[PDB]
């Protein structure tokens, strides 16, 4: 689907058998989503954004499917105020930006 | 023109004379440029991201030039760790999402 900008870009997500809303983000480099529980084993990082840091959990090869459209990637979890999906999940559903 | 998402969306934008990079950012509401000096009067305001929020200057009915294309809007300054294109700006220059 194509959509325009007059509202944010949300789209519906499922990973790790649950469903949850999140931004479209060009903006972003990874995707972040809040916390949640995933199965298996993660690694400690820290990520920077607008003001300031946030430690996140880092989660290779996680299955999620974003607007029907499944893609497998790194996903961190942390504290951030909403759900982020970052270039490296966009690149995988093909996702681009016309201007 | 189109844009895949492999790289940062980065383009040049022109504003207040001077020439800038930034990132065009579907994930931000707002516009939000680093420290750099605008002719006017501008109003007080906070914004929060990831980390936390920031304190910028809010400049309203702005001339800025975004990848060629003229746009009058709201830009917002203070201490982003990048140039940020948003939403506001967007719809304006007729960008869209595609995925
Ligand atoms: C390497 O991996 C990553 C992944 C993500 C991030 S990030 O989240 O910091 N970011 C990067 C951006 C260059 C600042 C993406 C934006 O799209 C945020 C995403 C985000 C949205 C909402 C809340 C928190 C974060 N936009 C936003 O800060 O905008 C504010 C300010 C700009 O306009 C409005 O829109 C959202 C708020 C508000 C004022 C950093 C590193």
């Amino acid at each position: 689907p194509q959509v325009t900008l007059w509202q944010r870009p949300l789209v519906t997500i499922k990973i790790g058998g649950q469903l949850k809303e999140a931004l479209l983000d060009t903006g972003a480099d990874d995707t972040v989503l809040e916390e949640m529980s995933l199965p298996g084993r993660w690694k400690p990082k820290m990520i920077g954004g607008i003001g300031g840091f946030i430690k996140v959990r880092q989660y290779d090869q996680i299955l999620i499917e974003i607007a029907g459209h499944k893609a497998i990637g790194t996903v961190l979890v942390g504290p951030t105020p909403v759900n982020i999906i970052g270039r490296n999940l966009l690149t995988q559903i093909g996702a681009t930006l016309n201007f």
